[PDB]
């Protein structure tokens, strides 16, 4: 009767503790799986006094590089457009076959980019393309981390074929002065290596072709490559769920439930004492 | 005297354990509230072999669509600007009333965008606007996820009025070839639905109008829509704080404090034994 | 013999529990250090009915501000380019010395930017630069949070010298209508103050200079400053590791290990009872 009712109610509350433990374990499994599916990303900005000289692989095609200069000032000085000028950059011409065509072979002009961002160093390039019939004259450029790595790397063709994939390729148009402010984003993945990518913001400024004012009629390309700021953006995903913390938390919960059960036994004893007193 | 001093000191240390428990509970409350206020964002890039044909709602106004083409090559071929050309895209003209004017009715030309990013497929559009007096000629365009969803959706006016809000609208100018490299960002919120948005990077290339070299004097708009890469950016916030883990951790802490109290009792017994030995 | 083997095996399992505790503590140390090194970033978009009037510090140089207007419509109305027009904005001219030159003194024209994003308010500025010989005509502009803060701040020179550092400076070119859609990103760091930065997306539209069609031959700069959307992006790093949670979890683990040890003692007693029964 009453004794049996109390006994079955208390075995029921013990089963309730066991069910709470099982529900906690199931919720832990689900939360661990969800956390594994969705690692959380962290971004840290690491300042560098001077950047490693980037490699700017340009694809002029028929465009003739009139001049290349390294300018430490915030702006390039006045120029003499349309004619060859002094060249003061490090260039390397390489003809590789892009893996995505495998048939067409492209010639690239790798230029050593600016190093000292703190001095606002920039590289100013001027190309000239003779009369053409394309109606849209632009030159492709691809940025990769280090020009020296390219120089001292065997099978430079292999290095370039890796860049045509691991790096994006943009365009700069004629009749502008495409000012490219570039930044480094290094993403760290779980499987070791850290991948470096080039972000770049482009600002086009019209070129005033009133100076020739003659039958020149030849496209002029002006470009400036410069580092946006001394900060490299390190981005890495973090696996918020690790087995050891989960095991420790579940063990603590199980210990708490066990002490709850022994407290229930002590409550049994207390009720027995109260009944005895009556 | 000494007995009373020890007794009050030990009830004090028990109260110290209780105060440590209360401080831990208060810190847990504050941390849980702060974590609820600030869920942490996670980004995952999901690769798709081919994108769902996006809908490009253009607003030419008086501009006449000279031609539309789907080009699988990395570049469009040579054109014949200023004159009507072959049209090889899927277009649908719809006149809806934008909810933000509610009075002005705008006509849109929905074009089926490129699907196969892996083939570097792009859609090249050419419009011609006769002589005008605006001094700034540009055409609005709005990107939405699926053109087929628009086709097979009742009250297409309602669908477009939803896009004039759930999607951004940019411009492309005349005298350029606006190359738009577009990407999909899908943000998952707590309350169910996942919202898709279009990021886009635009590269303007001057159009060489030397080919006409006559009294044509009519604005020409050239646009290229292309997928930047096969990766859709899934972004979702994660509520790092859940009640069950907090309860388990607090229960473990309380169990530890209880065992500390019973260890203090055992220390009482040990001191009593030491005194007895003397 | 067997008794000694069992005794040494069980002191070995006790040492195994101690070693598991030590390994858990070491893993906790490593995880806490890694989490401290890499706080996780959270982004929240806070909607604002109207923005605080931003300050647009322009650097015309010799360019003459033909006109400034506040337009609530989505587009500016028709203009009369090349000639002075009505001015209806709040401007303040200040000549400060940029800390990075310390020798060159720059004159800035601070304009009160648009406030009511919800009305799609924008500020349209027109400058005229007489015949020059630069070949690349552009005007620098720098955005800072509040124009009123600049007005009611002593040593306005100090305020501007702070902006030439805490804010980025972009350019807008002549012959375009640079449409600048700007947004606010507020980053909260551990050491108190919250830093406000201006993101901006720029859309250049060719200016049709056919209206003059004469010997005017003077550069015209057109700019539109407008808020991209009513959402300010709050970004803050979160230190996922706090000492109290780590202590609670480790204490729970230690309690679990202690109960495992006492369960091992109970297993000793159970084996002794079984042997006695035989
Ligand atoms: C093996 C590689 C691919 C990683 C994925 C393995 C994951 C899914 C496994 C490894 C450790 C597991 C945890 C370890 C043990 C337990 C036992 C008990 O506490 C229930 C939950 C809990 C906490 C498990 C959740 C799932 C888990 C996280
Ligand atoms: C109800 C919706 C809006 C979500 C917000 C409810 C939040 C604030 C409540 C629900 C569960 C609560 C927790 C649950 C119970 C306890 C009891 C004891 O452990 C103290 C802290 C702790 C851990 C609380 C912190 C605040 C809490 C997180
Ligand atoms: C002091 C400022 C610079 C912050 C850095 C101090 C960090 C490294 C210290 C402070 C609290 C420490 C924790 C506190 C105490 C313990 C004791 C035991 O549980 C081992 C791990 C654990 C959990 C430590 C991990 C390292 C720790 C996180």
């Amino acid at each position: 009767c009453l004794k049996n009712v109390f006994s079955v109610l208390l075995i029921f509350i013990y089963l309730l503790l066991m069910a709470v433990a099982v529900f906690l374990v199931y919720r832990t499994i689900t939360d661990f799986r969800e956390k594994l599916k969705h690692p959380v990303m962290s971004v840290s900005y690491k300042e560098v006094d001077r950047y490693d000289a980037p490699g700017i692989a340009l694809y002029p095609g028929q465009a003739q590089l009139l001049s290349c200069k390294h300018h430490y000032e915030v702006i390039p000085p006045l120029t003499s457009p349309g004619q060859p000028g002094d060249m003061n950059c490090t260039t390397q011409r390489i003809n590789y076959t892009d893996p995505f065509s495998n048939q067409t072979v492209k010639s690239a002009l790798i230029v050593q980019g600016p190093r000292e961002v703190k001095k606002r160093e920039l590289v100013f390039l001027q190309f000239r393309l003779n009369k053409s019939s394309e109606d849209f004259s632009a030159i492709d450029y691809l940025l990769f981390s280090s020009f020296q790595e390219f120089l001292q790397s065997p099978n430079r063709v292999g290095f370039m074929q890796a860049c045509e994939s691991a790096y994006s390729s943009w365009k700069f148009s004629g009749g502008f002065r495409t000012w490219v402010k570039m930044s480094l984003v290094k993403t760290k993945e779980e499987d070791g290596r850290e991948a470096v990518e080039f972000r770049q913001e482009t600002s086009v400024v019209n070129y005033i072709d009133q100076r020739p004012a003659a039958k020149k009629s030849a496209q002029l390309f002006f470009v400036v490559f410069e580092w946006k700021d001394p900060f490299i953006q390190k981005v890495q995903d973090i696996v918020t769920a690790n087995p050891w913390n989960t095991i420790a938390l579940l063990c603590g919960a199980f210990l708490a439930l066990f002490k709850a059960a022994e407290f229930a036994k002590l409550s049994i004893k207390w009720m027995i004492k109260i009944r005895k007193r009556y």
